[PDB]
Protein backbone atom coordinates (compact mmCIF):
# COMPACT_ATOMS: atom_id res chain seq x y z
CA UNK A 1 0.00 0.00 0.00
CA UNK A 2 1.30 3.46 -1.04
CA UNK A 3 0.81 6.85 0.65
CA UNK A 4 -1.41 9.43 -1.05
CA UNK A 5 1.80 11.30 -2.03
CA UNK A 6 3.26 8.21 -3.76
CA UNK A 7 -0.08 7.40 -5.45
CA UNK A 8 0.02 10.99 -6.88
CA UNK A 9 3.13 9.90 -8.89
CA UNK A 10 1.82 6.55 -10.27
CA UNK A 11 2.45 6.12 -14.03
CA UNK A 12 -1.26 5.81 -14.95
CA UNK A 13 -2.47 8.56 -12.52
CA UNK A 14 -4.93 11.11 -13.95
CA UNK A 15 -3.79 14.75 -13.51
CA UNK A 16 -6.91 15.63 -11.45
CA UNK A 17 -6.32 12.60 -9.17
CA UNK A 18 -2.62 13.58 -8.85
CA UNK A 19 -3.50 17.19 -7.85
CA UNK A 20 -5.98 15.85 -5.25
CA UNK A 21 -3.60 13.22 -3.80
CA UNK A 22 -0.77 15.80 -3.50
CA UNK A 23 -2.94 18.31 -1.55
CA UNK A 24 -4.36 15.47 0.64
CA UNK A 25 -0.78 14.56 1.65
CA UNK A 26 0.33 18.23 2.03
CA UNK A 27 -2.65 19.23 4.23
CA UNK A 28 -3.16 15.84 6.05
CA UNK A 29 -6.81 15.73 4.98
CA UNK A 30 -8.92 13.04 3.31
CA UNK A 31 -12.19 14.84 4.19
CA UNK A 32 -14.67 15.96 1.52
CA UNK A 33 -17.23 18.48 2.87
CA UNK A 34 -20.74 17.85 1.46
CA UNK A 35 -21.83 21.53 1.38
CA UNK A 36 -25.57 20.72 1.40
CA UNK A 37 -26.88 24.29 1.84
CA UNK A 38 -29.35 26.46 -0.12
CA UNK A 39 -27.65 29.89 0.38
CA UNK A 40 -24.62 31.00 -1.64
CA UNK A 41 -23.41 33.06 1.35
CA UNK A 42 -23.44 29.96 3.63
CA UNK A 43 -21.71 27.85 0.91
CA UNK A 44 -18.92 30.44 0.54
CA UNK A 45 -18.53 31.04 4.32
CA UNK A 46 -18.22 27.24 4.85
CA UNK A 47 -15.74 26.93 1.94
CA UNK A 48 -13.56 29.74 3.36
CA UNK A 49 -13.59 28.59 7.03
CA UNK A 50 -13.33 24.82 6.36
CA UNK A 51 -11.10 25.10 3.24
CA UNK A 52 -7.87 24.40 5.22
CA UNK A 53 -9.47 21.22 6.73
CA UNK A 54 -10.76 19.61 3.47
CA UNK A 55 -9.34 18.02 0.31
CA UNK A 56 -12.62 18.60 -1.58
CA UNK A 57 -15.91 20.46 -1.43
CA UNK A 58 -18.88 18.57 -2.86
CA UNK A 59 -21.78 20.64 -4.26
CA UNK A 60 -25.37 20.09 -5.31
CA UNK A 61 -25.59 23.23 -7.49
CA UNK A 62 -29.29 22.42 -8.21
CA UNK A 63 -30.34 22.99 -4.52
CA UNK A 64 -28.76 26.50 -4.37
CA UNK A 65 -31.61 29.03 -4.31
CA UNK A 66 -29.33 31.90 -5.48
CA UNK A 67 -26.96 30.08 -7.87
CA UNK A 68 -25.09 32.29 -10.35
CA UNK A 69 -21.87 31.58 -12.26
CA UNK A 70 -20.34 34.45 -10.17
CA UNK A 71 -20.97 32.34 -6.99
CA UNK A 72 -18.94 29.54 -8.64
CA UNK A 73 -16.14 32.05 -9.54
CA UNK A 74 -15.98 32.98 -5.81
CA UNK A 75 -15.93 29.25 -4.85
CA UNK A 76 -13.01 28.66 -7.30
CA UNK A 77 -11.11 31.58 -5.67
CA UNK A 78 -11.50 29.81 -2.27
CA UNK A 79 -10.62 26.37 -3.76
CA UNK A 80 -7.38 27.86 -5.19
CA UNK A 81 -6.57 29.75 -1.98
CA UNK A 82 -7.11 26.88 0.44
CA UNK A 83 -6.23 24.08 -2.08
CA UNK A 84 -9.26 21.80 -2.48
CA UNK A 85 -11.10 20.31 -5.48
CA UNK A 86 -14.72 21.14 -6.38
CA UNK A 87 -16.90 18.05 -6.96
CA UNK A 88 -20.44 18.56 -8.34
CA UNK A 89 -22.46 15.51 -7.18
CA UNK A 90 -24.76 15.66 -10.25
CA UNK A 91 -25.02 11.87 -10.67
CA UNK A 92 -25.33 12.02 -14.45
CA UNK A 93 -27.52 9.07 -15.43
CA UNK A 94 -28.91 9.60 -18.96
CA UNK A 95 -27.90 8.59 -22.48
CA UNK A 96 -24.52 9.92 -23.67
CA UNK A 97 -26.04 12.48 -26.06
CA UNK A 98 -28.08 14.08 -23.24
CA UNK A 99 -25.45 14.08 -20.46
CA UNK A 100 -22.91 15.90 -22.69
CA UNK A 101 -25.38 18.86 -22.85
CA UNK A 102 -26.26 18.62 -19.11
CA UNK A 103 -22.51 18.76 -18.26
CA UNK A 104 -21.42 21.60 -20.60
CA UNK A 105 -24.52 23.74 -20.98
CA UNK A 106 -27.73 25.03 -19.46
CA UNK A 107 -27.68 27.61 -16.64
CA UNK A 108 -25.13 25.73 -14.49
CA UNK A 109 -22.29 25.17 -17.05
CA UNK A 110 -21.02 22.50 -14.61
CA UNK A 111 -17.89 21.56 -16.66
CA UNK A 112 -16.69 25.23 -16.52
CA UNK A 113 -16.15 25.12 -12.70
CA UNK A 114 -16.29 21.47 -11.42
CA UNK A 115 -12.95 19.61 -11.21
CA UNK A 116 -14.94 16.38 -10.66
CA UNK A 117 -18.43 15.11 -11.44
CA UNK A 118 -19.94 11.66 -10.99
CA UNK A 119 -22.14 9.33 -13.00
CA UNK A 120 -24.30 6.29 -12.48
CA UNK A 121 -23.26 3.27 -14.58
CA UNK A 122 -26.83 1.90 -15.07
CA UNK A 123 -27.25 3.45 -18.61
CA UNK A 124 -24.10 1.67 -19.86
CA UNK A 125 -20.77 3.15 -20.95
CA UNK A 126 -22.40 5.77 -23.25
CA UNK A 127 -22.92 7.92 -20.12
CA UNK A 128 -19.10 8.06 -19.66
CA UNK A 129 -18.41 8.51 -23.40
CA UNK A 130 -20.84 11.47 -23.53
CA UNK A 131 -19.36 13.16 -20.44
CA UNK A 132 -15.72 12.53 -21.51
CA UNK A 133 -16.33 14.40 -24.87
CA UNK A 134 -16.85 17.60 -22.79
CA UNK A 135 -14.63 16.69 -19.82
CA UNK A 136 -11.45 15.49 -21.61
CA UNK A 137 -10.92 18.80 -23.51
CA UNK A 138 -11.64 20.69 -20.24
CA UNK A 139 -9.06 18.48 -18.33
CA UNK A 140 -11.77 17.26 -15.90
CA UNK A 141 -12.27 13.98 -14.05
CA UNK A 142 -15.24 11.74 -13.30
CA UNK A 143 -16.20 9.33 -10.50
CA UNK A 144 -18.43 6.29 -11.15
CA UNK A 145 -21.02 5.30 -8.54
CA UNK A 146 -20.12 1.67 -7.74
CA UNK A 147 -21.91 1.42 -4.35
CA UNK A 148 -24.49 3.63 -2.60
CA UNK A 149 -25.01 4.38 1.13
CA UNK A 150 -28.85 4.21 1.03
CA UNK A 151 -31.16 1.40 2.20
CA UNK A 152 -32.23 -0.88 -0.67
CA UNK A 153 -29.32 0.16 -2.95
CA UNK A 154 -29.17 -2.14 -6.03
CA UNK A 155 -25.47 -1.17 -6.58
CA UNK A 156 -24.16 -4.56 -5.36
CA UNK A 157 -22.54 -7.72 -6.80
CA UNK A 158 -22.40 -7.71 -10.64
CA UNK A 159 -23.46 -3.99 -10.72
CA UNK A 160 -20.41 -2.94 -8.63
CA UNK A 161 -18.14 -5.17 -10.83
CA UNK A 162 -19.59 -3.47 -13.97
CA UNK A 163 -18.80 -0.01 -12.50
CA UNK A 164 -15.17 -1.05 -11.80
CA UNK A 165 -14.78 -2.46 -15.37
CA UNK A 166 -16.27 0.74 -16.88
CA UNK A 167 -13.84 2.89 -14.80
CA UNK A 168 -10.76 0.79 -15.66
CA UNK A 169 -11.74 0.98 -19.44
CA UNK A 170 -12.15 4.84 -19.33
CA UNK A 171 -9.08 5.73 -17.20
CA UNK A 172 -8.32 8.84 -19.36
CA UNK A 173 -11.38 10.48 -17.67
CA UNK A 174 -12.61 8.26 -14.79
CA UNK A 175 -10.40 8.84 -11.71
CA UNK A 176 -12.30 6.74 -9.14
CA UNK A 177 -15.51 5.81 -7.43
CA UNK A 178 -18.28 6.70 -5.10
CA UNK A 179 -18.28 3.51 -3.03
CA UNK A 180 -18.63 2.21 0.53
CA UNK A 181 -15.27 0.40 0.36
CA UNK A 182 -12.22 -0.26 -1.81
CA UNK A 183 -13.78 -1.77 -5.00
CA UNK A 184 -10.74 -1.46 -7.38
CA UNK A 185 -7.37 -3.10 -6.65
CA UNK A 186 -5.67 -0.46 -8.90
CA UNK A 187 -4.13 2.27 -6.66
CA UNK A 188 -4.54 4.95 -9.41
CA UNK A 189 -8.30 5.05 -8.58
CA UNK A 190 -9.77 7.15 -5.75
CA UNK A 191 -12.45 5.74 -3.41
CA UNK A 192 -14.81 8.38 -1.94
CA UNK A 193 -17.34 7.21 0.68
CA UNK A 194 -20.49 9.09 1.73
CA UNK A 195 -22.86 7.91 4.48
CA UNK A 196 -20.34 8.89 7.20
CA UNK A 197 -20.91 10.11 10.77
CA UNK A 198 -19.02 9.54 14.04
CA UNK A 199 -22.20 8.19 15.76
CA UNK A 200 -24.30 5.18 14.65
CA UNK A 201 -27.59 5.99 12.90
CA UNK A 202 -29.27 7.11 9.70
CA UNK A 203 -31.95 9.51 8.50
CA UNK A 204 -35.70 9.06 7.91
CA UNK A 205 -35.25 8.66 4.09
CA UNK A 206 -32.91 5.65 3.80
CA UNK A 207 -29.49 7.20 4.60
CA UNK A 208 -27.24 4.82 6.61
CA UNK A 209 -24.08 5.97 8.47
CA UNK A 210 -20.75 4.28 9.16
CA UNK A 211 -17.78 5.79 11.00
CA UNK A 212 -14.58 7.15 9.42
CA UNK A 213 -12.61 4.36 11.17
CA UNK A 214 -14.94 1.73 9.61
CA UNK A 215 -14.94 3.10 6.03
CA UNK A 216 -11.25 4.25 5.79
CA UNK A 217 -9.60 1.78 8.18
CA UNK A 218 -11.62 -1.48 7.82
CA UNK A 219 -13.24 -1.00 4.33
CA UNK A 220 -10.11 0.59 2.74
CA UNK A 221 -11.68 3.72 1.20
CA UNK A 222 -9.59 6.91 0.66
CA UNK A 223 -11.89 9.90 1.36
CA UNK A 224 -14.94 10.43 3.59
CA UNK A 225 -17.82 12.59 2.33
CA UNK A 226 -19.62 14.25 5.28
CA UNK A 227 -22.71 16.49 5.08
CA UNK A 228 -25.04 16.81 8.11
CA UNK A 229 -22.40 15.48 10.59
CA UNK A 230 -20.63 18.80 9.92
CA UNK A 231 -23.33 21.11 8.43
CA UNK A 232 -25.92 20.61 11.26
CA UNK A 233 -23.28 21.07 14.04
CA UNK A 234 -23.05 24.45 15.80
CA UNK A 235 -19.26 24.79 15.26
CA UNK A 236 -18.78 23.46 11.70
CA UNK A 237 -14.97 24.15 11.85
CA UNK A 238 -14.46 21.97 14.95
CA UNK A 239 -16.78 19.30 13.46
CA UNK A 240 -14.71 19.33 10.22
CA UNK A 241 -11.50 18.98 12.28
CA UNK A 242 -12.95 15.97 14.19
CA UNK A 243 -13.86 14.26 10.87
CA UNK A 244 -10.48 15.17 9.30
CA UNK A 245 -8.50 13.76 12.26
CA UNK A 246 -10.65 10.58 12.30
CA UNK A 247 -10.24 9.91 8.55
CA UNK A 248 -6.53 10.84 8.51
CA UNK A 249 -5.58 8.58 11.47
CA UNK A 250 -7.63 5.69 9.99
CA UNK A 251 -5.63 6.13 6.73
CA UNK A 252 -2.26 6.26 8.58
CA UNK A 253 -3.07 3.10 10.63
CA UNK A 254 -3.81 1.10 7.41
CA UNK A 255 -0.39 2.22 5.92
CA UNK A 256 1.59 0.94 8.98
CA UNK B 1 -57.10 -5.10 -22.50
CA UNK B 2 -58.78 -1.68 -21.89
CA UNK B 3 -58.72 1.52 -23.98
CA UNK B 4 -56.86 4.56 -22.63
CA UNK B 5 -60.29 6.10 -21.85
CA UNK B 6 -61.36 3.06 -19.77
CA UNK B 7 -57.95 2.90 -18.01
CA UNK B 8 -58.51 6.59 -17.02
CA UNK B 9 -61.47 5.36 -14.87
CA UNK B 10 -59.77 2.39 -13.10
CA UNK B 11 -60.37 2.36 -9.31
CA UNK B 12 -56.64 2.61 -8.41
CA UNK B 13 -55.78 5.19 -11.15
CA UNK B 14 -53.67 8.18 -10.04
CA UNK B 15 -55.27 11.56 -10.91
CA UNK B 16 -52.28 12.58 -13.09
CA UNK B 17 -52.46 9.25 -14.99
CA UNK B 18 -56.25 9.72 -15.39
CA UNK B 19 -55.82 13.27 -16.81
CA UNK B 20 -53.19 11.96 -19.26
CA UNK B 21 -55.19 8.89 -20.38
CA UNK B 22 -58.34 11.04 -20.94
CA UNK B 23 -56.49 13.56 -23.20
CA UNK B 24 -54.71 10.67 -25.05
CA UNK B 25 -58.17 9.21 -25.90
CA UNK B 26 -59.72 12.64 -26.73
CA UNK B 27 -56.85 13.74 -29.04
CA UNK B 28 -55.92 10.27 -30.45
CA UNK B 29 -52.28 10.74 -29.41
CA UNK B 30 -49.85 8.56 -27.45
CA UNK B 31 -46.83 10.65 -28.58
CA UNK B 32 -44.54 12.39 -26.09
CA UNK B 33 -42.32 15.04 -27.73
CA UNK B 34 -38.77 15.03 -26.30
CA UNK B 35 -38.17 18.81 -26.65
CA UNK B 36 -34.35 18.51 -26.62
CA UNK B 37 -33.50 22.12 -27.51
CA UNK B 38 -31.30 24.75 -25.84
CA UNK B 39 -33.44 27.87 -26.67
CA UNK B 40 -36.63 28.85 -24.81
CA UNK B 41 -38.10 30.37 -28.02
CA UNK B 42 -37.65 27.06 -29.92
CA UNK B 43 -39.10 25.08 -26.95
CA UNK B 44 -42.20 27.32 -26.87
CA UNK B 45 -42.62 27.40 -30.69
CA UNK B 46 -42.46 23.56 -30.77
CA UNK B 47 -44.89 23.28 -27.81
CA UNK B 48 -47.40 25.60 -29.55
CA UNK B 49 -47.20 24.03 -33.05
CA UNK B 50 -46.98 20.36 -31.91
CA UNK B 51 -49.25 20.72 -28.84
CA UNK B 52 -52.34 19.38 -30.70
CA UNK B 53 -50.34 16.26 -31.83
CA UNK B 54 -48.87 15.25 -28.41
CA UNK B 55 -50.11 13.87 -25.08
CA UNK B 56 -46.95 15.08 -23.30
CA UNK B 57 -43.91 17.31 -23.70
CA UNK B 58 -40.73 16.01 -22.07
CA UNK B 59 -38.14 18.59 -20.96
CA UNK B 60 -34.51 18.64 -19.87
CA UNK B 61 -34.72 22.01 -18.08
CA UNK B 62 -30.95 21.76 -17.31
CA UNK B 63 -29.97 22.09 -21.05
CA UNK B 64 -32.06 25.30 -21.62
CA UNK B 65 -29.45 28.11 -22.01
CA UNK B 66 -32.10 30.78 -21.15
CA UNK B 67 -34.22 28.97 -18.54
CA UNK B 68 -36.38 31.20 -16.33
CA UNK B 69 -39.50 30.32 -14.33
CA UNK B 70 -41.38 32.68 -16.72
CA UNK B 71 -40.45 30.32 -19.63
CA UNK B 72 -42.12 27.50 -17.59
CA UNK B 73 -45.23 29.73 -17.04
CA UNK B 74 -45.51 30.19 -20.85
CA UNK B 75 -45.04 26.40 -21.36
CA UNK B 76 -47.88 25.73 -18.83
CA UNK B 77 -50.13 28.17 -20.78
CA UNK B 78 -49.50 26.06 -23.94
CA UNK B 79 -49.93 22.74 -22.04
CA UNK B 80 -53.35 23.95 -20.75
CA UNK B 81 -54.39 25.38 -24.18
CA UNK B 82 -53.45 22.28 -26.25
CA UNK B 83 -53.99 19.71 -23.41
CA UNK B 84 -50.68 17.92 -22.76
CA UNK B 85 -48.71 17.09 -19.62
CA UNK B 86 -45.21 18.40 -18.85
CA UNK B 87 -42.66 15.70 -17.94
CA UNK B 88 -39.22 16.84 -16.65
CA UNK B 89 -36.82 13.96 -17.46
CA UNK B 90 -34.57 14.77 -14.45
CA UNK B 91 -33.84 11.12 -13.56
CA UNK B 92 -33.56 11.75 -9.84
CA UNK B 93 -31.02 9.24 -8.54
CA UNK B 94 -29.74 10.36 -5.11
CA UNK B 95 -30.64 9.66 -1.47
CA UNK B 96 -34.16 10.67 -0.41
CA UNK B 97 -33.00 13.67 1.64
CA UNK B 98 -31.17 15.17 -1.38
CA UNK B 99 -33.77 14.50 -4.12
CA UNK B 100 -36.52 16.23 -2.09
CA UNK B 101 -34.46 19.48 -2.31
CA UNK B 102 -33.54 18.93 -5.99
CA UNK B 103 -37.26 18.47 -6.82
CA UNK B 104 -38.74 21.42 -4.86
CA UNK B 105 -35.93 23.97 -4.74
CA UNK B 106 -32.91 25.47 -6.41
CA UNK B 107 -33.36 27.71 -9.46
CA UNK B 108 -35.54 25.23 -11.43
CA UNK B 109 -38.32 24.61 -8.81
CA UNK B 110 -39.20 21.54 -10.91
CA UNK B 111 -42.20 20.46 -8.74
CA UNK B 112 -43.87 23.90 -9.30
CA UNK B 113 -44.36 23.26 -13.08
CA UNK B 114 -43.73 19.53 -13.89
CA UNK B 115 -46.79 17.24 -13.85
CA UNK B 116 -44.40 14.25 -14.04
CA UNK B 117 -40.79 13.55 -13.13
CA UNK B 118 -38.83 10.30 -13.19
CA UNK B 119 -36.37 8.52 -10.93
CA UNK B 120 -33.82 5.75 -11.11
CA UNK B 121 -34.49 2.90 -8.66
CA UNK B 122 -30.79 2.04 -8.04
CA UNK B 123 -30.59 4.05 -4.71
CA UNK B 124 -33.49 2.04 -3.23
CA UNK B 125 -37.00 3.21 -2.31
CA UNK B 126 -35.74 6.26 -0.33
CA UNK B 127 -35.48 8.08 -3.70
CA UNK B 128 -39.28 7.68 -4.15
CA UNK B 129 -40.04 8.47 -0.46
CA UNK B 130 -38.01 11.73 -0.72
CA UNK B 131 -39.68 12.83 -3.97
CA UNK B 132 -43.20 11.86 -2.79
CA UNK B 133 -42.85 14.16 0.31
CA UNK B 134 -42.75 17.15 -2.16
CA UNK B 135 -44.81 15.59 -4.97
CA UNK B 136 -47.83 14.23 -3.02
CA UNK B 137 -48.79 17.65 -1.54
CA UNK B 138 -48.27 19.23 -5.02
CA UNK B 139 -50.54 16.56 -6.64
CA UNK B 140 -47.70 15.34 -8.92
CA UNK B 141 -46.76 11.95 -10.35
CA UNK B 142 -43.52 10.04 -10.86
CA UNK B 143 -42.24 7.47 -13.37
CA UNK B 144 -39.65 4.84 -12.38
CA UNK B 145 -36.93 3.90 -14.88
CA UNK B 146 -37.35 0.11 -15.23
CA UNK B 147 -35.51 -0.31 -18.58
CA UNK B 148 -33.25 2.02 -20.61
CA UNK B 149 -32.78 2.36 -24.40
CA UNK B 150 -28.96 2.71 -24.30
CA UNK B 151 -26.31 0.10 -25.15
CA UNK B 152 -24.96 -1.68 -22.05
CA UNK B 153 -27.99 -0.75 -19.88
CA UNK B 154 -27.88 -2.66 -16.54
CA UNK B 155 -31.67 -2.13 -16.09
CA UNK B 156 -32.51 -5.79 -16.90
CA UNK B 157 -33.75 -8.94 -15.10
CA UNK B 158 -33.92 -8.49 -11.29
CA UNK B 159 -33.33 -4.69 -11.64
CA UNK B 160 -36.47 -4.28 -13.81
CA UNK B 161 -38.45 -6.50 -11.36
CA UNK B 162 -37.25 -4.29 -8.44
CA UNK B 163 -38.47 -1.15 -10.30
CA UNK B 164 -41.93 -2.72 -10.83
CA UNK B 165 -42.18 -3.75 -7.12
CA UNK B 166 -41.10 -0.23 -6.00
CA UNK B 167 -43.78 1.34 -8.30
CA UNK B 168 -46.57 -1.03 -7.18
CA UNK B 169 -45.66 -0.28 -3.45
CA UNK B 170 -45.73 3.56 -4.03
CA UNK B 171 -48.88 3.80 -6.22
CA UNK B 172 -50.04 7.01 -4.43
CA UNK B 173 -47.21 8.82 -6.33
CA UNK B 174 -45.70 6.46 -8.96
CA UNK B 175 -47.94 6.37 -12.06
CA UNK B 176 -45.78 4.28 -14.39
CA UNK B 177 -42.46 3.55 -15.99
CA UNK B 178 -39.82 4.50 -18.44
CA UNK B 179 -39.37 1.11 -20.12
CA UNK B 180 -38.83 -0.53 -23.51
CA UNK B 181 -41.93 -2.72 -23.08
CA UNK B 182 -44.88 -3.52 -20.83
CA UNK B 183 -43.17 -4.44 -17.50
CA UNK B 184 -46.24 -4.25 -15.15
CA UNK B 185 -49.39 -6.35 -15.68
CA UNK B 186 -51.41 -3.71 -13.71
CA UNK B 187 -53.26 -1.47 -16.23
CA UNK B 188 -53.23 1.55 -13.82
CA UNK B 189 -49.51 2.03 -14.70
CA UNK B 190 -48.31 3.95 -17.77
CA UNK B 191 -45.45 2.62 -19.95
CA UNK B 192 -43.44 5.34 -21.75
CA UNK B 193 -40.76 4.23 -24.22
CA UNK B 194 -37.86 6.36 -25.51
CA UNK B 195 -35.36 5.18 -28.13
CA UNK B 196 -37.97 5.49 -30.91
CA UNK B 197 -37.52 6.34 -34.62
CA UNK B 198 -39.31 5.17 -37.78
CA UNK B 199 -35.97 4.04 -39.34
CA UNK B 200 -33.50 1.48 -37.90
CA UNK B 201 -30.36 2.90 -36.31
CA UNK B 202 -28.86 4.60 -33.29
CA UNK B 203 -26.53 7.46 -32.39
CA UNK B 204 -22.76 7.57 -31.77
CA UNK B 205 -23.17 7.56 -27.93
CA UNK B 206 -25.10 4.31 -27.29
CA UNK B 207 -28.69 5.32 -28.21
CA UNK B 208 -30.60 2.46 -29.91
CA UNK B 209 -33.85 2.95 -31.87
CA UNK B 210 -36.94 0.77 -32.32
CA UNK B 211 -40.07 1.67 -34.29
CA UNK B 212 -43.43 2.78 -32.88
CA UNK B 213 -45.02 -0.43 -34.26
CA UNK B 214 -42.37 -2.53 -32.44
CA UNK B 215 -42.60 -0.81 -29.01
CA UNK B 216 -46.41 -0.07 -28.91
CA UNK B 217 -47.67 -3.03 -30.98
CA UNK B 218 -45.24 -5.92 -30.25
CA UNK B 219 -43.74 -4.81 -26.85
CA UNK B 220 -47.06 -3.47 -25.45
CA UNK B 221 -45.91 0.00 -24.29
CA UNK B 222 -48.41 2.94 -24.11
CA UNK B 223 -46.51 6.08 -25.17
CA UNK B 224 -43.54 6.74 -27.48
CA UNK B 225 -40.98 9.39 -26.51
CA UNK B 226 -39.38 10.91 -29.64
CA UNK B 227 -36.62 13.55 -29.76
CA UNK B 228 -34.32 13.78 -32.81
CA UNK B 229 -36.75 11.82 -35.06
CA UNK B 230 -38.95 14.95 -34.81
CA UNK B 231 -36.57 17.77 -33.67
CA UNK B 232 -33.93 17.22 -36.43
CA UNK B 233 -36.60 16.96 -39.21
CA UNK B 234 -37.18 20.08 -41.33
CA UNK B 235 -40.98 20.02 -40.78
CA UNK B 236 -41.36 19.10 -37.08
CA UNK B 237 -45.21 19.27 -37.32
CA UNK B 238 -45.42 16.69 -40.13
CA UNK B 239 -42.80 14.54 -38.34
CA UNK B 240 -44.88 14.69 -35.11
CA UNK B 241 -48.02 13.69 -37.09
CA UNK B 242 -46.13 10.71 -38.65
CA UNK B 243 -45.07 9.51 -35.15
CA UNK B 244 -48.54 10.16 -33.67
CA UNK B 245 -50.31 8.18 -36.42
CA UNK B 246 -47.77 5.33 -36.11
CA UNK B 247 -48.11 5.07 -32.30
CA UNK B 248 -51.92 5.49 -32.34
CA UNK B 249 -52.57 2.77 -34.99
CA UNK B 250 -50.13 0.37 -33.21
CA UNK B 251 -52.20 0.94 -30.02
CA UNK B 252 -55.55 0.42 -31.83
CA UNK B 253 -54.34 -2.82 -33.54
CA UNK B 254 -53.21 -4.28 -30.14
CA UNK B 255 -56.77 -3.47 -28.79
CA UNK B 256 -58.50 -5.12 -31.83
O1 LIG C 1 -22.47 10.87 -4.49
C1 LIG C 1 -22.70 11.15 -3.29
O2 LIG C 1 -21.89 11.87 -2.65
C2 LIG C 1 -23.68 10.31 -2.51
C3 LIG C 1 -23.72 8.94 -2.76
C4 LIG C 1 -24.31 8.08 -1.84
O3 LIG C 1 -24.14 6.84 -1.97
N1 LIG C 1 -24.86 8.57 -0.71
C5 LIG C 1 -24.89 9.89 -0.44
O4 LIG C 1 -25.29 10.27 0.67
N2 LIG C 1 -24.34 10.81 -1.36
C6 LIG C 1 -24.38 12.27 -1.12
O5 LIG C 1 -23.49 12.60 -0.04
C7 LIG C 1 -24.17 13.41 0.92
C8 LIG C 1 -24.48 12.65 2.21
O6 LIG C 1 -24.87 13.68 3.11
P1 LIG C 1 -25.07 13.40 4.69
O7 LIG C 1 -25.99 12.22 4.95
O8 LIG C 1 -25.62 14.70 5.22
O9 LIG C 1 -23.70 13.23 5.31
C9 LIG C 1 -25.45 13.90 0.27
O10 LIG C 1 -25.27 15.16 -0.40
C10 LIG C 1 -25.76 12.84 -0.76
O11 LIG C 1 -26.42 13.45 -1.87
O1 LIG D 1 -33.96 5.08 -21.53
C1 LIG D 1 -34.03 6.28 -21.80
C2 LIG D 1 -34.56 7.31 -20.96
C3 LIG D 1 -34.62 8.57 -21.40
N1 LIG D 1 -34.18 8.95 -22.66
C4 LIG D 1 -34.32 10.35 -23.11
O2 LIG D 1 -35.25 10.37 -24.18
C5 LIG D 1 -34.76 11.23 -25.25
C6 LIG D 1 -34.39 10.41 -26.46
O3 LIG D 1 -34.17 11.33 -27.52
P1 LIG D 1 -33.90 10.87 -29.03
O4 LIG D 1 -35.21 10.40 -29.59
O5 LIG D 1 -33.39 12.13 -29.66
O6 LIG D 1 -32.85 9.79 -29.01
C7 LIG D 1 -33.59 12.00 -24.65
O7 LIG D 1 -34.01 13.23 -24.07
C8 LIG D 1 -33.05 11.05 -23.58
O8 LIG D 1 -32.43 11.78 -22.54
C9 LIG D 1 -33.68 8.00 -23.54
O9 LIG D 1 -33.31 8.27 -24.67
N2 LIG D 1 -33.62 6.72 -23.04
Amino acid sequence: ELSFGARAELPRIHPVASKLLRLMQKKETNLCLSADVSLARELLQLADALGPSICMLKTHVDILNDFTLDVMKELITLAKCHEFLIFEDRKFADIGNTVKKQYEGGIFKIASWADLVNAHVVPGSGVVKGLQEVGLPLHRGCLLIAEMSSTGSLATGDYTRAAVRMAEEHSEFVVGFISGSRVSMKPEFLHLTPGVQLEAGGDNLGQQYNSPQEVIGKRGSDIIIVGRGIISAADRLEAAEMYRKAAWEAYLSRLG
